[PDB]
């Protein structure tokens, strides 16, 4: 048993729900929250934005630390890094960009890192701004992740659209 409530079981693994993935890690305060990031760990936007602006700025200066150290992260790639007031720890995750031209194929890539976890609280990776079709990224999410994923999908007419036309 853990604590999220109100997801609609989609698979024996995953599970879904119309929410604010920043108001979700607030309320759960999960092991592990996903962050859509990017190679550098900009987070100006999206989900990386939204979570960067909840831990007032502490994930950004982390994660300058972090590249300064290290470098950038691969497309399809991740890295663990604190979780500041959301969760124990964020998972930062790469999703292929399609407004940056990046192959899609690697969204299944992306997805795995999600295995080395046991629970996760996550967006769709790749969705939003990062130009993907978010009903594809639930269909790789579900054929690649076998790890307990809950999936936070802010929008209510797509989160609505994702249910009725899962397969
Ligand atoms: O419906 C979805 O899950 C969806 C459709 S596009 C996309 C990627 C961009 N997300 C955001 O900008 C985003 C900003 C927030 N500010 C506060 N809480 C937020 C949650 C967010 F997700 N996510």
């Amino acid at each position: 048993v853990n604590s999220f409530s109100g997801y609609l079981k989609l698979t024996d693994n995953v599970y879904i729900k119309n929410a604010d993935i920043v108001e979700e890690a607030k309320k759960v305060k999960p092991t592990v929250v996903v962050n859509a990031a990017n190679v550098y760990l900009k987070h100006g936007g999206g989900v990386a934005g939204a979570l960067n602006k909840a831990t007032n700025n502490a994930m950004q200066v982390e994660s300058d630390d972090y590249i300064a150290t290290n470098g950038p992260l691969k497309v399809g790639g991740s890295c663990v890094l604190s979780g500041h007031n959301l969760a124990k720890h964020c998972l930062h995750v790469v999703g292929p960009n399609v407004n940056k031209g990046e192959d899609i194929q690697l969204l299944k890539s992306a997805y795995e890192n999600f295995n080395q976890h046991e629970v996760l609280l996550a967006p769709l990776l790749s969705a939003g701004i990062f130009g993907a079709d978010p009903i594809h990224s639930l269909r790789v999410c579900v054929d690649t992740v076998r790890t307990n994923v809950y999936l936070a999908v802010f929008d209510k007419n797509l989160y609505d659209k994702l249910v009725s036309s899962f397969l």
